């Protein structure tokens, strides 16, 4: 027991609100250190004989990653006001945490000893649109999905796919061909499609806008958009929207006019300039998206440039009826904005998705007054250093997705959005050195995951290639091109996840094999139902033995549809190299 | 080194801008575990030769608690973006800590291992006013003050000082009371006057509001509250009225009426009612202050609450130009009305103090978007558990002082309300058990302590009693009676601390004493200033020796006047039983 790693605090990730009347609490100790953990927890103004009245509920661990163990208690406070304390055991050996540190026995002359959580209130209540939850989605790079309308595709396209993306190249494809490929998402099981920015701008990435009210040309028009979003509608998909906020593109109106009048400009407080007039060497002289002289940083805290920002945000929700925004590099742009960006997007269409881009711990920004997600790259980085790179062992793997669950709060994590590759990284199957088997495995895990899974374009059908822009080779259409084997497992895949809460919204929990460098075992349990995954994270066959206990236990196997049950001496599979199998547990 | 005693979160009291160009950071570890610490930081975008220009800047120990030492760094990043982690060295021993754990070396090829604080963006800045930072606040309970206009007194009233109040005595305390002796304050040194309530409630203490806009009469009226402001002002003394916002009176309009009509009631969405109709037996049906009925709960979720609670909020300021408003039981009261209740009144009048009441960590509503100080609770309760009460030691003491401290950014400590005593609290002669001595140490420790210091009426001449009512006595103005000792003490107190700005503003620190058991020796410093304190928590006379290095040191008594130098064998102290000293120190 020791208490220099014991650890608490009233907020975010350790203390919350889930859902009107029951709000979760954490407790961090020890990896091992210690055996159970007792919350003391009471109103505030319950009072007897200056002694405070509490209760005892036991804590149940939830998790340990590399170096802490996690534990995990949820009380429905009588009147919504509580003060805690946690009261910690060694081999029946406790000890007392509290807000004003350890003792041996438990205070009750007062409750300042105690952390607080004064009161549980239903608007400060988290809480992300419900359907991104069920959600599977499939980011698209519009400019080489499928040019379905050759007659807007830019002079000098490149034939489709013929040679490798360049940062200049371009190849046609359009809004329209996405119109034109609906069916074939439809039949994948995709439920939403995440497009990066389309709004006018010179390159292929369209990171540089030009102007947010108009849809890049090239890519089709308002009328095109408008059929792109109702035909998705009417085949159950959700349209995600790419925002550049953070910055603008060089040739953006108010930028120019700066550029072109110096200190007088009209809009010299839209930017973040320190001289003039502006410049570009040998670096700029205005804050640019890193060191980008195309991308001017945009002032946020102007309330013009704000204004503006604000109305691109509710027109195409208010104008198409998008589904959600995603924002990159948001984590850029100052907190204030985005309490407003919110509200006046959740005003108009409550149940839209703002999920921000964020590349790193992100909980500032997801206590309920902004975003409602990030991007997961803990979940990147890591499902891709185990199952694809193999640079991590097993017990590492559990340990750093426990590490980035436990960071968070539980319904934050419900609509987490959980991607293994983008535009901005190189292709899953190529970091898997080409090894489909890896690949099914990424995909495994990924849609067994609790959260908003996103698939990028390609990847179900195998596509290969480094790091941008070699990640943006046009979609591959011709089947004897497209792996087909991923395709019936992805679609399989998808089809489990909408058919198992568990696997959506339940919580995860890795069992320990005879040996955690290689052989993965966890499960997924909302409380109702459980599923349960084996993986062999190796180029052998391997017999694992499955711990569960047998008494009225049957398990269901997922994929083959066979069934069986666990007897006074259970079973164990045995799968080839990077095998797998998942099984619906029944306790009767 | 001890892994898990290494911490840091991007945020709150860990990484904070702390102006607009310079953040601060912060970091904690086990007491005496690491030699060295150095904070390894860049800007993520600096990149050259395919590495990224990072710089090692060393880490400075601002203090330690019981179990932890604490590490500070200032740091103005280039381009107001900065990726960072720590590195620790004890011995030969080399750990790096960053987001994604602990290295051996500091890992180079990405930005992404790396703590991250995106931008330094002026509206997401903490700032409480500047002028709370000099003041030094006086508490008045208008029902025991001065009953200046006896024609308003309310009927029933007891000669002034007949005997000990109780939940209900009155003794007509009022309005023009305070005015007539502004002059007795002005003296004193008093710079800001904080009111409990003083609108319209049929009780004494009137925590139980009946209308937020009508003063009450037994107190005086719409123009006698101007008139004693406006004196207030010219007598450079500002005024802060407390606002019971989380909940109303019996008498309160809105709730009489609920009490009538039940669920049809046109205002049965101001409170929080279970069950139609309202019933206080066996116990209310309906959410209350604590458990009591006489006290409804407002629901400020309520948009006609809302809008009613801001324009109360407003009326005062914009009317009688209040300087702040003491925000009861806030921690009860939603975030994001909080966050109205700040835009609302700062757009008014910016330099308006908004405080609040939060008995414990308020770490959450002190980001800058809605309070801009709470009491300093935990102060309180380690200045008299060690010199009033001797329960603690100096060490428990010192560590509990930083342990608060070093649970907030430098600049929320900045503004903190640091009282010793209020009307809820006993009186601080009778927890010294009558030591005039004891006492006299507090409001040392207090006036010689970084923030905003406020006096309980009476406290300053040595008034008495135990916890409400007895602590609001009437105030004691008979000379023969008073205490003048304490009171020009406090008088002589609150003048160094006006003429010493390392003594509201600076740093900390507490020089380890030898008889690490009753003896306490501490210095004030801002950068430029440099206050030492010793004091002698002892009931014996004691020969304490000054930790101080000697060339070119100049001490200065800042209570005699004499000045002297330190020679080689650093200067020992003599004090009295419950002596004390303050020394200017000079570096030459
Ligand atoms: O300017 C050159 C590149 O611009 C565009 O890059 C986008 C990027 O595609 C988009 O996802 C986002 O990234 C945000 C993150 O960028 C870095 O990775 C930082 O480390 C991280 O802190 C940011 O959050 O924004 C950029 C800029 O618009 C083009 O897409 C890319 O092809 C160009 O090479
Ligand atoms: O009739 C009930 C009481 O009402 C008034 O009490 C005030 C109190 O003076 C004011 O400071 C504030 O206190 C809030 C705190 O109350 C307790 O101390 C809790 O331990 C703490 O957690 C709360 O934050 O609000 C109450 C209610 O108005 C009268 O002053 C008092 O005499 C009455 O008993």
């Amino acid at each position: 027991m020791r208490k220099e790693a014991i650890y608490h605090r009233p907020a975010d990730n350790f203390a919350y609100a889930y859902d009107s009347e029951t709000l979760h609490l954490r407790l961090r100790t020890k990896k091992d250190d210690i055996d159970r953990v007792e919350l003391l927890h009471g109103d505030p103004y319950d009072w007897q004989n200056g002694a405070w009245q509490f209760q005892m509920m036991p804590m149940r661990k939830t998790g340990s990653d590399e170096l802490f163990d996690y534990w995990f208690a949820e009380v429905k406070p009588p009147y919504r006001r509580l003060r805690y304390g946690f009261v910690l055991y060694s081999g029946e050996e406790k000890l007392v945490y509290t807000e004003k540190g350890f003792y041996f026995e438990v205070p009750t002359d007062d409750t300042a000893y105690y952390f607080c959580f004064p009161f549980l209130h239903r608007v400060d209540l988290f809480e992300a649109p419900d359907w991104v939850k069920d959600t599977v989605w499939y980011q698209i790079f519009p400019e080489r999905f499928a040019n379905g309308n050759p007659s807007i595709s830019p002079e000098g396209s490149r034939p489709w796919g013929s040679e490798d993306p360049t940062p200049t190249s371009f190849f046609g494809g359009d809004l329209q061909g996405i119109i034109d490929h609906l069916d074939y998402l439809v039949d994948l099981g995709i439920t939403g499609i995440y497009l990066t920015p389309i709004f006018r701008s010179p390159s292929n990435h369209k990171y540089d806008t030009a102007d947010y009210f108009e849809v890049d040309p090239h890519f089709g028009d308002k009328e095109t958009l408008k059929t792109l979003i109702d035909r998705c509608h009417e085949k159950g998909i959700r349209v995600m929207l790419d925002a550049v906020f953070n910055h603008c593109g060089y040739e953006f109106a108010p930028f120019q006019d700066v550029w072109k009048n110096g200190e007088s400009s009209k809009y010299k407080d839209w930017f973040h300039i320190h001289e003039f007039p502006l410049q570009t060497e040998p670096r700029p002289n205005y804050d640019t998206f890193a060191f980008v002289p195309q991308m001017p940083k945009l002032n946020t805290a102007n309330p013009e440039v704000k204004r503006y920002l604000l109305d691109v945000a509710t027109y195409w929700i208010r104008e198409f009826d998008i589904d959600g925004w995603r924002l990159d590099v948001a984590n850029e742009i100052d907190h204030e904005f985005w309490r407003e960006f919110r509200q006046e997007v959740k005003a108009l269409k409550p149940d839209v998705y703002i999920l921000g881009q964020i590349w790193h711990d992100a909980m500032p920004w997801l206590r309920g007054d902004q975003f409602d997600a990030v991007m997961n790259y803990p979940f990147t980085d890591g499902v891709l250093r185990f199952f694809a790179k193999e640079e991590i062992s097993a017990r590492q793997f559990a340990n750093q997705m426990m590490h980035v669950l436990h960071s968070y709060p539980n319904n934050v994590n419900e609509a987490a959005f959980n991607l293994l590759g983008s535009h901005d990284t190189s292709r899953i199957l190529t970091v898997c050195g080409g090894d489909i088997r890896k690949v099914k495995l990424l995909f495994l895990f990924q849609l067994t995951f609790t959260g908003s899974p996103c698939i990028y374009y390609g990847d179900e059908i195998g596509m290969t290639g480094g790091n941008d822009p070699e990640c943006r080779k046009c979609m591959v259409w011709d089947p004897m091109q497209q792996n087909k084997e991923l395709h019936q497992h992805v679609k399989q895949l998808i089809a489990l996840r909408k058919q198992y809460r568990s696997l959506r919204r339940g919580e995860i929990s890795f069992l320990h094999a005879d040996d955690e460098m290689n052989y993965l075992i966890y499960k997924k349990t909302d409380g109702d139902e459980t599923v349960l995954v084996i993986i062999n994270r190796s180029d052998q066959k391997a017999d694992i033995p499955i711990p569960l206990d047998a008494r009225g236990t049957w398990l269901v196997n997922l994929l083959t549809g066979e069934r069986f049950a666990a007897e006074a001496e259970t079973l164990c599979t045995s799968l080839p190299p990077y095998g797998f199998v998942l099984y619906a547990i029944e306790h009767w």
